[PDB]
């Protein structure tokens, strides 16, 4: 799976071990083997939410299977929690895309999972 | 809904109340109010159009429903004008991908639109 | 069609003709007119693969058609090599996300492909 965080919140609020953190709390809410997941941050953006330029985020979670009604409502919640707690940003003010993949058009290694 | 702008114009040539206009704009186009609405600009970027390096952009709209065949020429044609008008980019310049996003797909405040 | 390349490499480490040799390759790959070819590549990227920070790229290819099983399986093979032998990432440090796109769903010049 691939998480991508595309926030106004500047670098120097991006906590160390940030991506480290989502990459083992991804791990376990995904079953996934962290081997396979990847992580993408991009702060300093230039974003408006409802109008305004506070703290806000918009989030991606692309994945091959896992995806789905229930298991998107334990996502939002486990990743607003993350967002709020560490980046400060309230969970209002967050979206998160999920994106349930075909195995046959995500490509690796020269090949694709299929 | 929410709108994306890649761009290889400077960050010096976004006029300073861009991304509000765009909400603006959008909320008139789409029907939803402002207060559902995300922007989020990025110039400065490397990108190529056709091979060349003169300015163009690559967007993406998504949108829960709103979102279809003919509306979509609607979106493109008021889109490309704000772009024209206001960066200077070249309507044949510029890719808008259009995405209608299922509720239970989209993570906000802790939990899904479904 | 459109090519994206996040990565957490360097700038400096992007060869002077990557964007134009991708367009040429891309173009040659899918049978497109490189007319209608757009590439964005994004280097210096805060972004974690398996949990470390090594060479990665995350990419997105999008095209209306020229997208199934074989052939995006051939694309990868193209494309992790270019991104192996130019810009020194690893092929199992790489994910392509391929999306085959509605003609009613791709903007440009104003209007939709449709
Ligand atoms: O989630 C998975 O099964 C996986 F190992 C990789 C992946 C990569 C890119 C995607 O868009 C989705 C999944
Ligand atoms: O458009 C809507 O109804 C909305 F309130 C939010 C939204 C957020 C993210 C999306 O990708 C699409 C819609
Ligand atoms: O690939 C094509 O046929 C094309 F001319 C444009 C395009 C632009 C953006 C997309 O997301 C997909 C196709």
């Amino acid at each position: 799976p691939m998480f991508i965080v595309n926030t106004n919140v500047p670098r120097a609020s991006v906590p160390e071990g940030f991506l480290s953190e989502l990459t083992q709390q991804l791990a376990q809410a995904t079953g996934k083997p962290a081997q396979y997941i990847a992580v993408h941050v991009v702060p300093d953006q230039l974003m408006t939410f409802s109008g305004t330029n506070d703290p806000c985020a918009l989030c991606s979670l692309h994945s091959i299977g896992k995806i789905g009604g229930a298991q998107n409502r334990n996502y939002s919640k486990l990743l607003c929690g993350l967002l709020s707690d560490r980046l400060h940003i309230s969970p209002d003010r967050v979206y998160i895309n999920y994106y349930d993949m075909n195995a046959a058009n995500v490509g690796w290694n020269g090949s694709t999972f299929a």
